[PDB]
Parts: C-alpha cells; structure tokens; sequence
C-alpha cells in the first residue's frame, strides 16, 4: 500500500538521523573502550555480571538493519552500554571514568536528537 511505503519512509529517515546520532555519540569515546562487546574468551565470567551486553558495534547492526523504531529504543541500548561499565567496573578504573565522559557528553547531543524526531515527526 501507499502508506506502508511512507511508513517505510519515515523508518528509512528515522535511521538516517540515528546513524548521524551514533557517530556523534561514538566520537565520544576516542579510546575505542565501547566499540566492541566486551570478548567472552577474555572476560569469561562477564554474563554471570551483565545480562543484557552493549556496545557500539552491536547497535550499529541493529540500526543497518532498521531496527530502531524510535529514539527511545535507541537510547535504551546507548545507556546498557554505560550502565553495564559502571556495574562491572569499579569506580577508579579508566572504564568506569570513560563511561561517566560519554554519558555526560553524549547527553547533550541526545537532548538535541529529541527535539529533531519531535519537530520532523
């Protein structure tokens, strides 16, 4: 039908504007620390600690795939990979501290990401 095309559309946009989100959000983290899923050959106790892993690559299959059907799914799996560091990590680790960094510093690009999804529908 027509509208299952707009709808398809409006999805198509909606990654577009996503995928421009999570570059911002990625350049957040020069050292590379939440690119990758933490490597269960080297962390092999890590899913008795985190039971829902995240990282940058797996949301980016996730958006190539247009699997975000709005910001809010999106931000859900951006703060697994934050909240996930500061569970498993502690406090004085250069992981925890990069987390408490791109949480702060993506939050502002977030907060404009909202406003754009409102405004263009």
């Amino acid at each position: 039908s027509m509208e299952q095309v707009a709808m398809e559309l409006r999805l198509t946009e909606l990654t577009r504007l996503l995928r421009s989100v999570l570059d911002q959000l990625q350049d957040k983290d020069p050292a590379r620390i939440f690119a990758q899923p933490v490597s269960l050959k080297e962390v092999p106790d890590y899913l008795d600690h985190i039971k829902h892993p995240m990282d940058f690559a797996t949301m980016r299959k996730r958006l190539e795939a247009q699997g975000y059907k709005n910001l809010h799914e999106f931000e859900e799996d951006f703060d697994l990979i934050i909240d996930n560091c500061m569970k498993y990590n502690a406090r004085d680790t250069v992981f925890y501290r990069a987390a408490v960094r791109l949480r702060d510093q993506g939050g502002v690009v977030l907060r404009q990401a909202r406003r754009e999804v409102d405004s263009i529908g």
